């Protein structure tokens, strides 16, 4: 009887429930309301979430995620070329032409297709979910992107089932987002949804407690990794002037422990004016340090933050509508919390507030648990 919602993220995942028509956006073991979509493979373990994403520089080789990007995809896909130059992990094509993620687990060769990846995440989501509800969870909705195609889509819904769920609908992240606000006649919401590896513009109608997706823009490759690789270019090129032309970037384990830092620094930035990006014995025993002010940031990522009106444009042209007939903007995405892009945005809509009040990155696992409480019957939300 027990129905979760689940964000099933690119970078990473979320779980709620909706009871008594309120929603719990459940914190995992570590405290953190969002868990990372990371998988790895140890000589001993197979770790999930936190513990996994912590390790990725020490086992670059056995860390898998990105999953998301190869789901229901043929291994011979030119967004599977493209990607892969990003993954330290091997993938290879299957005779069915199916990716395999080939790791090394208890000093075996292991191969798993991306939807076996994606469940081991499910699973943990759904654990997640146990432990705080102290029994066992069945019946779950799980979101996709909008632009997903009935490969991925299916492919989601199988690694549910592997996952061991009883997975009572897939919906579109940016209704489940809509879903998640409550959103009197005829209504038109922009969801602008900018995550860790994906940009997702849609622009939803709803009359008569129906969404249509009358449009969908993006880039699926950007997202706050790409604001995070603009502080680890800056810091390689600031290292290079303090240490006589000394090059971070020949080491992938110096630029890894560098990255995990400029992410941090970027995460202060949004709520201070200034972060200390450190890393102890960096590249050849020198240790780094650096101030970064959030002018600098903004300075750096100044055309990434910009162009993400363009989509919102795009959108808008293509549904034939004006920006002034938009009833609602909804901050969705992890990135949506850096104060430039509110300020872009809301600039761009000619000043309206957009619709924040939810953590921007678990509004889709929300929307989802309201979906999942109401097809089990349940309608106090
Ligand atoms: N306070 C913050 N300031 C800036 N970025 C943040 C903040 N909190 C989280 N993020 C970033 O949010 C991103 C993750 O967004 P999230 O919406 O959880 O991902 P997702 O659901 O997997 N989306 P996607 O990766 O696009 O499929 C990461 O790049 C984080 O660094
Ligand atoms: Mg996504």
């Amino acid at each position: 009887e027990v129905a979760i919602g689940i964000d099933l993220g690119t970078t990473y995942s979320c779980v709620g429930i909706c009871r008594n028509g309120v929603v719990d956006i459940i914190a995992n073991d570590q405290g953190n309301r969002t868990t990372p979509s990371y998988v790895a493979f140890t000589d001993t373990e197979r770790l999930i979430g936190d513990a996994a994403k912590n390790q990725a520089s020490r086992n670059p080789e056995n860390t898998v995620f990105d999953a998301k990007r190869l789901i229901g995809r043929k291994f011979s896909e030119t967004t599977v070329q493209s990607d892969m130059k990003h993954w330290p992990f091997t993938v290879k094509g299957g005779s069915d032409g199916k990716p395999m993620i080939e790791v090394s687990y208890q000093g075996e060769k292991k191969t798993f297709h991306p939807e076996e990846i994606s469940s081991m995440v499910l699973k943990k989501m759904k654990e997640v979910a146990e432990t705080y509800l102290g029994k066992p969870v069945k019946n779950a909705v799980i979101t996709v992107p909008a632009y997903f195609n009935d490969s991925q889509r299916q492919a989601t819904k199988d690694a549910g089932a592997i996952a061991g769920l009883n997975v009572l609908r897939i919906i579109n992240e940016p209704t489940a987002a809509a879903i998640a606000y409550g959103l009197g006649g005829e209504q038109n919401i922009l969801i602008f949804d900018l995550g860790g590896g994906t940009f997702d513009v849609s622009l939803l109608t709803l009359e008569d407690g129906i969404f249509e997706v009358k449009a969908t823009s993006g880039d699926t490759h950007l997202g706050g990794e790409d604001f995070d690789n603009k502080l680890v270019n800056f810091c390689v090129q600031d290292f290079k002037k303090k240490n006589g032309g000394k090059d971070v970037s020949k080491n992938s384990k110096s630029l890894r422990r560098l990255r995990t830092q400029c992410e941090k620094a970027k995460r202060v930035l949004s709520s201070s004016a200034q972060a200390t990006i450190e890393v102890d014995s960096l590249f050849d025993g020198i240790d780094y340090n650096v101030n970064i002010t959030r002018a600098k940031f903004e300075e750096l990522c100044m055309d990434q933050f910009r162009n993400t009106l363009i989509p919102v444009e795009k959108v808008l042209k293509d549904a034939k509508m004006d920006k002034s007939q938009v009833h609602e903007i909804v901050l969705v995405g992890g990135s949506t919390r850096i104060p430039k892009i509110q300020q872009l945005i809301k600039d761009f809509f000619n000043g309206k507030e957009p619709c924040k009040a939810i953590n921007p990155d678990e509004a889709v696992a929300y929307g989802a648990a309201v979906q999942a409480a109401i097809l089990s019957g349940d309608q106090s939300s």
